[PDB]
């Protein structure tokens, strides 16, 4: 059981707490998890505003049913404006404008998934609730400063460890969606014999017209799930956000 003051305790779902215990353990990388906490404490002591709020840092785990896990989607680091990120890759709180990448994800869903209707909001929590782990590599960011915790925080080693541990030890066969070169680097952590890895170009505008549009990753994900006897994702999102 982690000796951390507060960070491990933010993992509130018991199944995930137990599953992740060998990573949050003090022994993992000889105190690495504690060092992530200490980093976040020091940034706060410096007066830095760190996002998302503590209670959302591990929302990808807390909101995703452990035994129902079937899809893993990787992101880079959280959105960095106030009151925007909430602990799931690509998702934003309601009443926030859609970021460009998310607009493009909605565009592709609209052409790929027959009958999909994009909402005006960007809140993706209903996907997580179905069994889709929406994991950023880096789980915090300083306000307004993209990538600010990527090299300094230690999170990437943690989330790399999570990916490997899921690959090796999750009870279910899983579909990993790897969008862009950063995410695709994680393929080497994943047993592509047991699990299914679907790689595509990233949806941000810089790349989107070079292979994102038309890639049909959402239908491909569902075909993969169906072949593995999983319940497919229900991609339609509530048109009113909670
Ligand atoms: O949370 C996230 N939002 C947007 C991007 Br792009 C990302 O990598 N992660
Ligand atoms: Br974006």
């Amino acid at each position: 059981v982690s000796s951390s003051r507060w960070l491990a305790g933010l993992i509130t779902n018991p199944e995930w707490r137990d599953f992740l215990a060998p990573i949050t353990a003090d022994s993992w990388r000889k105190g690495a998890f504690i060092r992530i906490e200490r980093f976040l404490d020091e940034e706060k002591e410096k007066g830095r505003v760190i996002l998302p709020p503590a209670a959302d840092i591990f929302n990808a785990f807390n909101s995703c049913p452990f035994r129902g896990l079937k899809v893993v989607l990787l992101g880079q680091d959280p959105y960095h404006d106030l009151h925007q990120a909430h602990g799931l890759c690509f998702s934003v709180l309601p009443e926030v404008p859609l970021p460009p990448s998310l607009r493009n994800i909605y565009k592709e869903l609209t052409t790929d998934i027959a009958g999909f209707q994009a909402p005006k909001h960007g809140y993706l929590q209903s996907w997580s609730e179905q069994g889709m782990l929406m994991l950023n590599a880096t789980l915090t960011v300083e306000a307004h400063k993209a990538n600010s915790h990527s090299k300094t925080s230690g999170w990437a080693a943690f989330t790399d460890a999570v990916i490997q541990h899921l690959s090796q030890h999750h009870p279910n066969r899983l579909v990993f969606l790897l969008w862009g070169g950063y995410a695709q680097q994680k393929k080497r952590l994943i047993d592509a014999n047991r699990h299914v890895v679907l790689e595509n170009v990233h949806p941000s505008p810089l790349s989107a017209n070079r292979g994102w549009f038309g890639c049909r990753c959402f239908s491909a994900c569902n075909e993969a799930l169906q072949r593995m006897s999983h319940l497919p994702m229900h991609w339609q999102l509530p048109l009113n956000a909670p």
